[PDB]
Formats: C-alpha cells, sequence, structure tokens
C-alpha cells in the first residue's frame, strides 16, 4: 500500500529547483573543499591557511564578473562558509542568489573504512541530518551533496561496498527530499590504478545500476534528484591509449545503460583530470551522435579554480587577473555543456 | 573481472534485429493463441477446433493485403504454426519474412502457482531452452517471448513474486541472447479486481525496476532487448473514471521513471481492452509533451483480431471481408505508432 | 578474496567477553533509559527530573546487594551515567566491574522517520561511532547496544524498512566490532494492535532472516554478537488468548528456524509486559523441549526496576526496602535463565 | 499478511520422513548415478555398458546382508531404477522399503553454463516438476536429490552463481515440499584448484548464508529439509597440509555459523575423496568438541560403492565377496555417523 512520501506541492519544489540547477548552458562551481584538502592547496600555493585567506579566496571566486551569470546555476559551500560574510556585508547565500546561482552545501561527515575489505571506505554523516537540512534550508541551502568513494582494485569492488555506498545514498536522498532540499548523489570511482575502458566502464554499470535500485527501494523522488558520476577513464597507470571520442561513447553508453530519464541533469567530476582535458571530454560527451535525454553538464571543484589559484598565489592585488583566469575556465565549461566548446 | 557475454558480432546482430523489428510506424501482430485460448475463441465463434481451421484463420491473418507490409514488423507465431504450410506451397516462417516481417515463437510452458502466496504465479519454460532456441533459429525465428503474470490484490504482489519473476525473465534473455535471439520481456500486470490509477502506477514502477535489475546483474545486453509492458489502467471494479491522456500520462511516467533509454524499443499489451481503445491510448501516448527516447509501438494479439475473428464466422468465403477488416485495425494501429492516428 | 575483519586476537576477546555476559544463570540489567523516558517515569512517580535524582536512582539499581553478584553479567549504561560518580567516590563503571559485571553503553540518536511508509522508522547513530566507542573502550565499556523498531500493521513491516535497519545494524556491529567492543543486536518489534502469534511469530522469521543475511554480508564474527530479540506476543488489541506454553513454543521455533547456533546468546526484551509474566515466560521459554543450542537469558529494563521504583517513591529512607524489592525480581529472573522458576 | 504453504499434517509427514531419514546411526546410499558417469565407472571396470548390467549392479549395491538394515535409512535412485524389478520379481522401492529404507530419486536436469561468469553454471530441471513429484510419491519415493555446482577460482564465485544457485534450490525445495517430498539441498562447491582451508571455508559460508536466506524467502518448512554440504578442504593441487582436526574444526564452524538449527540433518559428500578418507574425516567431524545440535550423518555415492564395484569387475560369481566389501565400508561409515570409528 502507499503512503506518498511527497505532496504534490513538494514534488514541485524539488523538480524546480532541480530545472533550476541544471538549466541549458548552466553547471557547479564545487567551492566545498574542507580545511584539509583547502590547507594542502594553500600550503601548495604557499600561503598560511587562515580562516581570512578562506574567506578571501572564496570571495575571489564568488563575486567575479556577471559573465559567469549564464555559467553558473549553483555554486556547492562548506558549511563554515554559509556563515561568512563578503566584505560587502552581504553573506555568501545572498551573493550567490543575487547573481542568479543557487546555494548548496556538502554535508557529509567523512569516509570511514569498511572491515574485512581491501581498503574499501563507506561515507559518514547520517546522524541529525533532518534538522540539520532543515536549519540549511532556513539559510537558503536549497540542494546538497554526498560523496561516497570507491577504488577499483583486484578484487573490488566488492558487492558489500557497493550495497552499502547505494543503501547510505538512498537514506541520505530520502532524508533531504523531506525537508525540500534537492540531493545530488555522487558514486565516485577511483581512478587510481591500472585497469582499462571496459573494466571500468563495467563497474560503472554495476555501481549505477545498484544506486538506482536503492532509489526505486527507498521512494525517492527521481525527478527532483541530480547524479554527479565521474567520467569513465583509464587507470593512472594503464598503459593503453584511447582517444575522447572513445572516452565520449563510454561514458554515454554508461549512462544510457543505466540512468532512468526522469533524473533531470548529470553533472560530471573532474577526478584528477587536466584543466582542459576535462573541458574537451565533457565537449566530446556533448556531441556523442546518440540519445540522451537528460542535460550534461559541469560540477568541477579543482578544474575551475587550480589555474586561478595559482594565479592568485596569494596577494591580494593579482585578484582581478587571478579572477579573469576563472571566468576563461567557466566560459570553456558552459560551452562544454552545450557542446559547442572548441579549443 | 569482466569476460564478455557477447563478442560485437552478437551485439551487432541483436541490435540490428531489435531496430527492425520496433522501425518506425512498425508493430507485431501476435498470432501466439495457445490450443486452449484459441479453442475458447473458436467456441466462442462456433466452429470445431482442429488443425485445419488453426492452420486456416492464420492464413487469414498471415497472407492478407500488402498495405500491411507497412505495418506488421513482426508476427509471434506458436510453436506449431512454425511447421506449418500455407496452401501455395511455401511455410509460413517465409510468408512472413517475404513481405518484410520477422519471425518469433512464444516459448513459455505456462504458469506454476507459487506457494504460500495469495494466488501469485510464475512463469514454466526454462529447460532445454538453448537448444529449442538454437532449432528455432534454425527455422527463421530471429526474436521470442515469455509471458509471466503478475495480479494486484491487498497485499499482492509481494516482493517473492516480483523477484522470482524478474530472476526468471533476466534467466529467459540471457539464453536466448547467447543464441542470436532477441528476446521481448513482458511483464504483465493483471487489470482484475478495483484499483486507482495510482495503485496501478506505484506496482508498474516497483515491478520494472526490479525486471530492470534483475537484467543488469545478468550482463543483459540492453540493446537488443524489447519490453512489452501493459498500459497503466485502473481496475474493472474501480468505480473512478478518468480520460485517456490522464491514462498516456501515467504511462509516459511510469516509463519514463524506469526504463533506461538503451533498451531499443516498448511494445504495449492490449490487456482485456476493447478494439478502439487501445488505439486511442496508444495515440494519446505518442502524443505525450515529455521526452521519449525509444519507440513506442503495439503488440496486440486480440485488439488487431479479435472483429476480424468475428467477421470470418468460421467461413471461408467471407475470407476477404475479413481479412479487410483486420487490414482496418493494423492501418489504425499504425497510425497510433506514430501519434497521427484520429478516430 | 578474504582480507580479515579481525585478528584471532580480536576474535578471543569477543568471545571471552561474550561468554562471560551470556554466562549461564545470569543476565542482564539495562539502566539505559534516557532524559526523556526516565522523565516520564520520575514524573509518574512524583519527583523532580534532576541529575542528583537520576544518579541517586542508579545508585539505588547498582550498589544493591552482593546477592545479585551471581545474577547480572552486565549492565547498560546511558552516556551520562559512565561519567557519574558513586558517593563512595568511586565511578559507576568500576562499581560494576568490581562486582563482577561488565560495562555497556546504549549508542544511538534515536529513530527518525522513513519517508514513504507507514509510519516506519530507522535508527539514527552512526556519525563518529569508531572515535566514541574507542572512547568507550577506554573508559570500560565492553559491549554496546543499539534499538531499532519496527511496527506490525496493515501492510508493514515492509521491505524497505526490514532492509534498512538490518543494514544499519550490521553497520553498527561492524564498527564496534573494529574496536573490540561486543555488539547487542536488538530487532525490537512493535507488540502494539491486534495480531495473533501467527502473523507476529511470521514477520519475527522475515526479520530475523533478513538481519542475519546483512550480518553475513558485512564479515561480522557472530561469535562475538549478542542477539535481543521480543518474545513472540500477540497484540494488545488482539482478542484471542493463549497460554505460555504456545508463546514458549512459537518463540524456540521463531528462534530454531533462524538464529545461526555461533551466536552467544539471546536476551529477551520485556516488551511492555507485566513484571511477572515476563519471568513466567522466560521460565517456559528454557523449559520448551526442544533443542536450543545457545544461551537463553534477560535483558529487562522495566520488568525489573519498575516496582522498585515504585517502591522507592523519590524517598531516600525507604531506599534498602525498594532495593530489597529490586532483588527479588533478579533472583525471579536468574531462575527464569535456567528454567527453574516458579511463582 | 500469512497463507500457509503447508498444513500441519503436511508439517507432520515431512519431518516424520526426515528424522526417519536422519536416525542416528543411519546414513544414505547414493546408487544415483546417470548413464553417462556409470559409463564412464563400467568402462573404467572393463564390461558394456547394457541394462542389464546396471540392473545387475544395483541389485548387487541394494539387496546386500541384513547388517547394512541398521546403516542404511534411505536410498537415492535414478529415475530408471524405479522401474526396475528383482529377478525375485519384487521392484527395487519395495526392495528399498522391505529392509527399513526410503527411496529416493535424484531429479536435475543437468548443468547449464551461466553466460558472462567463468565456466560456473546453474542447474536445470524444474519443469513439470509438482507432476513428476507427485507420480515419484505415487511409487514410493519420499524424498528427493538436486544438485548445484560451484567451483572456486580467481574472481569465482561471483554473486550472480550463488544468487540464481540459492533461488533455483529454494524453488525446487518448496515443490517438493508441496508434494509430500522432503528436499534434500546440495549445495556442492568444487575441490578442483589450489586454496587453503581458509578460502574454501570463507566461501562455504557465503554460499550457505545465501541459501538459508532463499529458503526462509520461499517459505520452506526446515523442519522437513537435509543438507548435503561438502567438507571443507583444500585444492587438489594446493600444497599446504592439514591434519583431520582441523577439517573437522572448520567444518563445524563453517555449520556452526551458517546452519540454523531447525533443518534435521545434515549429510556430506564425498567429493573425490578416498574411500577411507571420507570415513576418517567424518569420524573427526563427530569427534569436534563443539555443539552440534543436529544429526550428523554420510551421504556417500563412491565412497560407499567403488572399492565394491572394483572387486565385482562385471563377472557374476564374485559378487557375494563384492557385496561383503560394500557391507565393510557401510559398517565403518556407520561409526563413522557416531564417532565411534577408528581405524
Amino acid at each position: 500500500h502507499s503512503h506518498p512520501a511527497l505532496t504534490p506541492e513538494q514534488k514541485k519544489e524539488l523538480s524546480d529547483i532541480a530545472h533550476r540547477i541544471v538549466a541549458p548552458g548552466k553547471g557547479i562551481l564545487a567551492a566545498d573543499e574542507s580545511t584539509g584538502s583547502i590547507a594542502k592547496r594553500l600550503q601548495s600555493i604557499g600561503t598560511e591557511n587562515t580562516e581570512e585567506n578562506r574567506r578571501f579566496y572564496r570571495q575571489l571566486l564568488l563575486t567575479a564578473d556577471d559573465r559567469v551569470n549564464p555559467c553558473i546555476g549553483g555554486v556547492i559551500l562548506f558549511h563554515e562558509t554559509l556563515y561568512q560574510k563578503a566584505d560587502d556585508g552581504r553573506p555568501f547565500p545572498q551573493v550567490i542568489k543575487s547573481k542568479g546561482g543557487v546555494v548548496g552545501i556538502k554535508v557529509d561527515k567523512g569516509v570511514v573504512p569498511l572491515a574485512g575489505t581491501n581498503g574499501e571506505t563507506t561515507t559518514q554523516g547520517l546522524d541529525g541530518l533532518s534538522e540539520r537540512c532543515a536549519q540549511y534550508k532556513k539559510d537558503g541551502a536549497d540542494f546538497a551533496k554526498w560523496r561516497c568513494v570507491l577504488k577499483i582494485g583486484e578484487h573490488t569492488p566488492s558487492a558489500l561496498a557497493i550495497m552499502e555506498n547505494a543503501n547510505v545514498l538512498a537514506r541520505y536522498a530520502s532524508i533531504c527530499q523531506q525537508n525540500g532540499i534537492v540531493p545530488i548523489v555522487e558514486p565516485e570511482i577511483l581512478p587510481d590504478g591500472d585497469h582499462d575502458l571496459k573494466r571500468c566502464q563495467y563497474v560503472t554499470e554495476k555501481v549505477l545500476a545498484a544506486v538506482y535500485k536503492a532509489l526505486s527501494d527507498h521512494h525517492i523522488y527521481l525527478e527532483g534528484t541530480l547524479l554527479k558520476p565521474n567520467m569513465v577513464t583509464p587507470g593512472h597507470a594503464c598503459t593503453q591509449k584511447y582517444s575522447h571520442e572513445e572516452i565520449a561513447m563510454a561514458t554515454v553508453t554508461a549512462l544510457r545503460r543505466t540512468v532512468p530519464p526522469a533524473v533531470t541533469g548529470v553533472t560530471f567530476l573532474s577526478g584528477g583530470q587536466s584543466e582542459e582535458e576535462a573541458s574537451i571530454n565533457l565537449n566530446a560527451i556533448n556531441k556523442c551522435p546518440l540519445l540522451k535525454p537528460w542535460a550534461l553538464t559541469f560540477s568541477y571543484g579543482r578544474a575551475l579554480q587550480a589555474s586561478a589559484l595559482k594565479a592568485w598565489g596569494g596577494k591580494k592585488e593579482n585578484l582581478k587577473a587571478a579572477q579573469e583566469e576563472y571566468v576563461k575556465r567557466a566560459l570553456a565549461n558552459s560551452l562544454a555543456c552545450q557542446g559547442k566548446y572548441t579549443p
């Protein structure tokens, strides 16, 4: 017997937010880096990690030129960045919503190793999640993000890891959809190792199928859900070389065999690629001559901001130039969303 | 680790046959009625059930006018009809392939009641299936058909019935794809009872999701598979009345939430409807303003041939008129495949 | 391929602790009541809820006579009670271990309603659980407790609720076994409603089978795990009446069809029964003439302490008499563990 | 909601037959060899395979001395042997029931390779099984046998093979229990290869857990079911050497972690061992100092009859001596059932 999880108005908000995020030509900037990863990135660039530098760097990211207004539909933030204010006086969620963007927040509490596996981990962060999503919904967060990690090994991914990560993602998305927050499932598959297109494509199919079975099990309103997969790409130690067209064909085959078409949009990871390779691959994916009945766009953390961070270097007066650099990649990625990119 | 079930040439035959079957404007005639059901139908029309009458009736179905040549892409036969010859001397598979059609065969051995359930049955017919499909492949059968039955009850469909029927369908489709025969999965849901659009749509989602999970489990090459679902329609004792647009919206929602887009085509059942209601509903489904990234066509057993059987009546000299009647429905259903039908 | 979750020494501690807890004639006192439930219980008895009254009441429970030393193998505490000290100066974990008992702690963070179900809830409390169990292991907690809730309804328990609760229990038990803490799974089935012995026995089989499948999936060392089920008992509004022998037969049938015999012991709930009915039923269960290859004992929260709380009334000078009352039930329950109870 | 598969009288026959089969000190002779395997065995001994030689050899097996009357509780036959008569005039089922034995029949139709796996096969034989079991029940068969095969490889047994074989075994046992025939599940794991005690024990746990989950899913009355597992033994190419006590400890650990204690008895395979090694191992298993709450006995096809077949050689006049040889092993195996064997 059916007791509906959602009223039709709840489905209306989830569908409208998911359509406004993944709108044609728009993408996702992921400024959600925690203090450890951003500490590594500020230590590489050669500055001290303080709250002021992090706030100023996200100022450099967020208040860039109005040319990125038809580029970014939504920005993912850390928890701390929701309660930081810009030097103009405006809080960063209002900064995001003022230029048409949507506020999100990365909500997981890290990765926990699973017993008995070969280095396989699950994700943490389920306690207090309804109250926290209610609080973030009061502060203007309209979508969320959760990151599960899987690695390709000798006999990994085992069935235990895929089942547990799929069940956790479905539980998370149910809780987020209860509170009027569009969830984004991110089934990340680690690119480390040496494996061809074929095996990585294979485990991509198994992982995405288990995810969508668990989503059907937990009554998830799939019209208000976004998918964040990685491009099927060979391992870093894999010796074989492939054109970008084969990678695009393999991605659209791995999606067209799994993703049911009510899922509103597909946002890709960069996954340790270069700044240009991700845009080239996404432009290839948007040019693949099969029938792709959803939005195909980008959600790039490092691939948007890495070289702009390099051109910043920790000095304020370089800012505009660094900001200009960021805009460049954004504009390129916008073309990568519509297939009209050419390098 | 991946050991591929299919060579790329095997995928090439399966994809080419599935594309030739479900080709735009073409549909499936199901003349696969067994001796009991066709015995009931000949007893209703008032003639004796012999081999000669069955052969002559399928002669009346199969050698109709050449106007049905851009109508039927494929015909489903009983096992016996593959070894019957027409009075011209040509065997019925050659009759089918001569006018552009593709030979199929219904291969299941009936329904067996499941213990402990409330009148829920599974399907039979797995033994010797590889040899039988090899034999039918030698005789010109290029696709198959398997029919599982589920009924909507108080606490039915239980999880046991859906799991067992999905596993049996996947096992069947693996065996058929091994031998170069395109399988057609038919997840029939019984329209008996009293239930709204909502509950029947709900159990349609659960059943189709479990089916596609089991197909992903058994490495089924989904580009060479056809789907045969029923239209989500209220029960026969249900008191509420619905327009055909609501039924079309519910069907395309129940498909767009489940069917991955590599599945080549969707052929509907008639499911106890009238001869005109099925064509009206299919014309509505082909006019629904959502994105349907596959072929939507008909596979009508009774809805093609019932009134033509009525105009036959068991007398040979009425034949042409009866045949003319059949052509009428076929032409209508062809328009129901392309959305340009108007009654 | 097998990467063992546990070293053999880890299996040795888990087995030794589980054997010391469930030792023949010993049981579990559950003083783990949170502030809301104990607030309701102090408000019923007519005293104000303060930290001093809670500490003093658990003083009344814990420092009772030495006759309960061969009665209680282990005590379950709230988190707060681990950091309260007795008026002698000794902390309550040392109080427990001084008279032969083992310290436990209830670790879940409550129940969260599942979307789309009919009032079905999951359990919360997975974040930070490895660090918290390491901290409690430093403070002397050797076992844990987690409480999932399921209710018998019209079409409930659904498959979603049982699957999610089983996966959460297995994840919890893996985390606890990683840190050297013996987990106790508690699959509680709510006794509310009107349902016979038959349906409650049925859903007990389904729930326990799904739990043990998920435990086999997560590589749980079942020799170091305790099971906390409820006795299969009809609903509160059920009109049919049953002898205690039928309830004992149904419990031992529902366990002997599911529990694999390496699971070290089975501790029952009281589940809203009377103070005497639970002891009578447990004495019947220990007299059932089938082969029960494990320890069958009690884990009684209310059924040990309710009437002793009544004889306390919130006044200190009644203490000993109230404590004497507690000892009475404990002694009775000890006989209920060995089948030699007679009321 | 519960609709009981079995009336209590049906449970009474299943329990009584299962108790009479596995009765203390009794075992199972498996004369169920099909024409191919027995053709290989008659070709090794150097005689022509005819119906007369097969009938005469099973005469040599079945009408041995009355000292085997407290040895064999039941005999498994091929289908053909049920309709062969002895030279006295009595049919072989009456021969079996006259000396206290129970007639069984091997009912599967062989093994079929699964697509996409690495040499993994499922089992066949489900069609017409209710009618065939009704027919064998009329002829005096009171139990059955079904044999699924799994091999230990690099990345095998995969989850697909274990799931499919468990579902097929449960479906088979439901059908057999519907007709009043006690099923015997045989989850055979192939001993070929090189693998330690540890990995074979591991996959034994996974396989048996999946089997019992599928049996709980299909409402199987486990008091009327027998289990036929193999002893966990290293591979034929494995270099490490183990005492028989370690093999006995590993078997009783692999059973005590999985088998719920209502399953009436456990009958072992010989599995390519010597004639003496199987009896030594079973005597060790019956001497393992853990709590084994079921009957542990033998079901030996080759290990009972191989050397007796050797002492036959295809000549009639050696018969008695050959028969005497058979009795020897039987008597030894009877002691192997009670732990009082000493070689």
